[PDB]
């Protein structure tokens, strides 16, 4: 366009939006991470709890 | 204003800057899950270790 | 500049782009302490699998 600074802007903003999305995508990504080590955490302690009437 | 392509950076400056506050909480939410998974695993082990001097 | 509306978008661009770029690493780091979650969890199991044959 007739404003070179504008341009840039407008490009940095589209790189922005980009950037953005893509983090989004990267935390709830990890997200099934988290819960698959929570969940794994809670089955080993799960199964603890299963012979600790029997093993102390 | 008089500058419509300003108008629209500068309503798409203010939504980036409100998805990267979000994206902040959300990351600093999922620490929390985190060091909870975390958490709990050691004490998974902790109590391993409280029993594997005792049966192997 | 002769625009104060442009030097303050350009402004918080560079604002947005460093926050950006620190969410970034942010999730990276976060990485790292999912993995350990998730290491010590299987850790356990583990050492449970190596006694369930033996302890029920």
């Amino acid at each position: 366009s007739s404003n070179a600074k504008i341009d840039q802007l407008s490009s940095d903003v589209q790189t922005l939006n980009a950037k953005v999305d893509q983090l989004s995508n990267d935390v709830n990504a990890m997200r099934s991470d988290v819960q698959a080590a929570k969940d794994d955490a809670a089955r080993a302690n799960q199964r603890l709890d299963n012979m600790a009437t029997k093993y102390r």
